[PDB]
Formats: structure tokens, C-alpha cells, sequence
């Protein structure tokens, strides 16, 4: 479980996680948000469709480096048994507001507690204490829970999030780990916005996506005959049955691919590194528009899309690693109508290429990257249940329990039919 993650948490981080939270390993998720704020200080979105591995994201941070850590939510009642549960577990934590001050505030301002819970309402009257905390002790990170509460625009608006836009004033060097069960790139902006928020991690986690289809076929090579099954013959040419994405391991097999898609007078276009901004602009704009149907692509695109109607991902060629796999396909069907993802895989594949591993002289590295090649290479020759594999590494154990009516179906993956 260890041996997937990069970098791999230390030993003394195990410890402190079994030691004080009861877990063996990280999720690759958790691993992903704490690791950023820990070493990288960086600011975070994370989208959690429910509470199942939510906490240790904000919670195991300031108790490994035995700092404080800053909640920001109104679910009093939640903050109260997330309190109880620190404290049990021989975590010092509380509850701080104007009726619990008198008994905490002095405690919280000498470091004892690692883990402060508070309303929006009393952090706006209170930027002078969190100062205090930054130079005496030094905040770790400031979770914002139901982050989408500050966004005019949402289902949930609070006034009491408004103010919240002065911690990164107040503190610009503190991470914030916005927290929120909406996948809506409408409310990411105005989370990223309105919490001024510096470049931040982007996760989406706890979904079981339903509507994804999966499938491993072998390539021929033959192009043409490989993407045939895809197309669609209308009377002025062939397309695909809606907006589709190939990815390609290389730049040479971008170019190879959309000339093949050329010839039947598809509506298609390149995306790779060594583009014009303004060309990869106007791809990017016409996807989006719907006046190019195809993208030919590396992994360089697809970040921030927002296109919510991609019904075909096709990896032409075994993707990197299992990581990269899953935001390639997490991009398919945001709008939650059926799309399918299909991997076209052979021996020959540049990232099933051990040799160019094996002459990465940084050891760690080389034996982390050969690693996730191999757990690549059993997904892809895998005859058990695609989504199976993919929610037992990525997935807390809950997203499995609600994902068994799609699993087993025909419309689950190429193993399950
Ligand atoms: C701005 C920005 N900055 C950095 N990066 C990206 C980016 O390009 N990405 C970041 C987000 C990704 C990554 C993960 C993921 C993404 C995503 O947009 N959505 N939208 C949903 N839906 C929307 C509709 O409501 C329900 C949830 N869920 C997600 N998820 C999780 C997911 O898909 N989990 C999953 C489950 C099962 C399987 C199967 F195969 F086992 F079935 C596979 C997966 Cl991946 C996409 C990439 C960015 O935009
Ligand atoms: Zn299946």
C-alpha cells in the first residue's frame, strides 16, 4: 500500500498515523492532500462526496508535526464528535466559541491543543488570535468545510464565509484545504476565488461514477483498424458517437493518429507540448463549443476542460501509470450520462518499457516507477472486475459498499459482461 505512493511516507509518519488514527496506509488521495500542505505548503480544493476518509486530510497533519491545526465549519454537531473522537483517541482538540473561550482560549494560545474547531462567525472576530497562533506556534494548515457555503451561486450560501477571503490576507502563508461534497467546476471557481486560494491541489474523491464503462482490448497497430469499431459512417464522413478524447504516450503517435482521422474527413485536432498557447486555446474552445468532436491528445491535456458531455476516452497505448489513468478517465461524463473508456494496449507500449526504468539512476525513483508500471500491467492484463481494482486503490472502502449495483452489470466493464 506504501510502495504506490510518491514520495513514500517515512516511517515515523506510519507510526504516528496507526499510533493516534488506527490506519495501516494512506489512500493516495489523503497522501496527495497532506504531503502538499506538509512539504509544499500548498493550498487545496478537495471534493469529498461524503465524510469516509475526510478528516485524517486535515486532522493527521498538525498532529505529526505536533503544530495546530485550524477547522473552519458550522456543522456544530459534527465538530463536536470529530472533538470527541481526537480526544479519545489522546488527540488535545476542542470546540472554541464565546461561551467555550473562558474555559480553552488561554490552553489554545499556550499550544496544548493540536486540533482547533471554529465557526465562520467567530474567525472573522478573531484574525488577531490566529496571528498570535501563526508567530507562537505556527499553523500547519486551515480547513474550510463546506467550502461551497461561500459561493453566492451554490444551493447552501452562508454570509458568515464571506469573511473568510481575509485568512490568506491575514495568514499568506498558511495552506487552506477547502472542503465540499460538490464536483460543480462552477463552485471550485468561486471557491478558489473568493477563499483567494494560490494555485491549489484540485481532488474529486468518494464517487463510484456509475455511468463510466470500462474496457482492455489488445491493438493490432493498424491504426485505422484499431478505432474502426468507434466511428460512425455518415453520408459526408465517419465520426465517433459523441465528444471523445484518445490519449497517446508520445507526440509522434498524436500526429500518426490524427492523420488516420484525417483521411475520413473527421472532425478532430492535436493537443501536445510544443503547440501554440493561442492554437491550444482555440481547441480547447471549439471542444467546449462542440465544433471539433474529436481531441487527439498526450496527457498534457484535459486539466480544467469542465467539458461535462465527454462520452469516449481512448487510451491508443498503455497509459503512464494507474495515476494519471484515473484523472483521464475521472474527465469522462461529469454530466453523469453514459460514456465509456476503452485502454488499446500492446507488449510494445513505451509505458510497458522497463529499460528506460531501469536507467534511472535514483534508486527510490527507479523502484517507484517500476512499481507503478507493474500495477499498470496487472490492471490492464487483469480478467476481475475493472472498477473493483480501480476503487481499492484510489476509493476508501465506503465507495465499494455503494458501487455493488453497478458491479457484476454489463454496463460495469468488459469483465463483468
Ligand atoms: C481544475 C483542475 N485541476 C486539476 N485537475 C483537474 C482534472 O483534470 N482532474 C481532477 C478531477 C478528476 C480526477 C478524479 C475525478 C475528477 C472529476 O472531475 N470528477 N467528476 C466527478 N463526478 C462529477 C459528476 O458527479 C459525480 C462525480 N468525479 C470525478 N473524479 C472522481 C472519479 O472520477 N473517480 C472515479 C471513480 C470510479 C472510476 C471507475 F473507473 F472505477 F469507474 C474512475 C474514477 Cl476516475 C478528473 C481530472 C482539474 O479539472
Ligand atoms: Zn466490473
Amino acid at each position: 500500500d506504501k510502495d504506490f505512493l510518491w514520495p513514500a511516507p517515512n516511517e515515523e509518519q506510519v507510526t504516528c498515523l496507526k499510533m493516534y488514527f488506527g490506519h495501516s496506509s494512506f489512500k493516495p488521495v489523503q497522501w496527495k492532500v497532506i504531503h502538499s500542505v506538509l512539504e509544499e505548503r500548498r493550498d487545496n480544493v478537495a471534493v469529498m462526496a461524503t465524510g469516509y476518509g475526510k478528516s485524517l486530510c486535515f486532522q493527521y497533519p498538525p498532529v505529526y508535526v505536533g503544530k495546530i491545526g485550524l477547522v473552519i465549519s458550522p456543522l456544530i454537531s459534527l465538530m463536536e464528535d470529530q472533538v470527541l473522537q481526537l480526544k479519545m483517541s489522546n488527540i488535545p482538540a476542542c470546540f472554541l466559541g464565546s461561551a467555550q473561550s473562558e474555559n480553552v482560549l488561554t490552553d489554545i494560545k499556550l499550544g496544548k491543543y493540536r486540533i482547533v474547531y471554529v465557526t465562520p462567525e467567530y474567525c472573522s472576530g478573531n484574525m488577531g488570535l490566529l496571528q498570535q497562533l501563526e508567530a507562537d506556534i505556527g499553523i500547519t494548515l486551515i480547513a474550510v468545510d463546506e467550502a461551497h457555503c461561500i459561493s453566492e451561486w451554490g444551493h447552501d450560501f452562508r454570509d458568515s464565509f464571506r469573511k473568510l477571503g481575509s485568512l490568506k490576507t491575514a495568514l499568506p502563508m498558511v495552506p487552506i484545504v477547502a472542503l465540499t461534497a460538490t464536483a460543480s467546476s462552477s463552485i471550485r471557481e468561486d471557491i478558489v476565488r473568493c477563499l483567494n486560494l494560490r494555485n491549489p491541489q484540485i481532488t474529486c474523491t468518494g464517487f463510484d461514477r456509475p455511468n463510466l464503462y470500462l474496457e482492455v482490448r489488445r491493438k493490432t497497430g493498424n491504426i485505422l483498424q484499431d478505432l474502426q469499431p468507434f466511428l460512425v459512417k455518415t453520408s459526408s464522413h465517419w465520426e465517433f458517437e459523441g465528444p471523445t478524447i484518445i490519449y497517446c504516450p508520445s507526440r509522434k503517435m498524436t500526429q500518426q493518429v490524427t492523420g488516420e482521422l484525417r483521411k475520413l474527413n473527421l472532425s478532430c485536432g492535436t493537443y501536445h507540448a510544443g503547440m501554440s498557447f493561442s492554437t491550444r486555446k482555440d481547441i480547447h474552445h471549439r471542444f467546449v463549443r462542440d465544433e471539433i468532436q474529436c481531441v487527439i491528445a498526450t496527457i498534457a491535456f484535459g486539466m480544467g476542460i469542465n467539458k461535462a458531455d465527454i462520452r469516449q476516452v481512448i487510451h491508443y497505448g498503455a497509459p503512464k501509470d494507474m495515476e494519471s489513468y484515473y484523472q483521464e478517465i475521472g474527465r469522462a461524463g461529469r454530466d453523469g450520462l453514459q460514456s465509456s473508456c476503452h485502454v488499446l494496449w500492446a507488449p510494445a507500449d513505451i509505458n510497458l518499457n522497463r529499460h528506460l526504468l531501469t536507467e534511472i539512476r535514483n534508486e527510490k525513483f527507479r523502484l517507484y516507477k517500476l512499481k507503478m508500471m507493474a500495477k499498470m500491467e496487472k490492471y490492464l492484463h487483469s480478467s476481475r472486475c475493472r472498477r473493483q481494482i480501480i476503487l481499492s486503490h484510489f476509493e476508501d472502502k465506503q465507495v465499494q459498499k455503494a458501487s455493488l449495483g453497478i458491479m457484476g452489470t454489463e454496463k460495469c466493464c468488459d469483465n463483468c459482461r
